[PDB]
């Protein structure tokens, strides 16, 4: 599975946002939400499709994203699930916003899909 130049750039961004350098922002997003471990009420009444950084990596590296936009859709899904479930004043949403801002700045530099 050889990725396009755009999706290789996406892989590098994903690695960067998932890295130890941002651990205080990303640790909440590394692995799937586990309703039992986290004590959550009503999570899947609010969130239709869960997403997290490990799943994004699996999907990217197994060829499930055809364009950089498919990849970005799942990054945004992950963040939006967090905001909508937890509320934007929650601690986790606040760090999410910081991580998303880093993602957005870097994703704007990814080349065209056909290059
Ligand atoms: C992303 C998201 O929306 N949620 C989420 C996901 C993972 C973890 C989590 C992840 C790893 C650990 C750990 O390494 O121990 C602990 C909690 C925690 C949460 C959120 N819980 C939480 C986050 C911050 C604070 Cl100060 C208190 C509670 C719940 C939410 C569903």
């Amino acid at each position: 599975l050889r990725l396009s130049e755009a999706l290789k750039a996406c892989s590098n961004i994903l690695k960067d946002i998932s890295s130890q350098r941002y651990r205080d922002l990303n640790h909440f997003f590394l692995k799937p939400v586990d309703v039992v471990a986290l004590g959550l009420h009503d999570y899947y009444d609010v969130v239709k499709k869960a997403m997290d950084l490990s799943t994004i990596k699996t999907k990217l590296e197994s060829g499930q994203y055809h364009t950089k936009y498919d990849f970005a859709d799942d990054v945004r899904l992950m963040f939006n699930n967090c905001y909508k479930y937890n509320g934007e004043d929650s601690e986790v949403a606040r760090v999410g916003k910081q991580l998303q801002a880093i993602f957005d700045e870097n994703f704007a530099k990814v080349p065209d899909d056909e290059s």
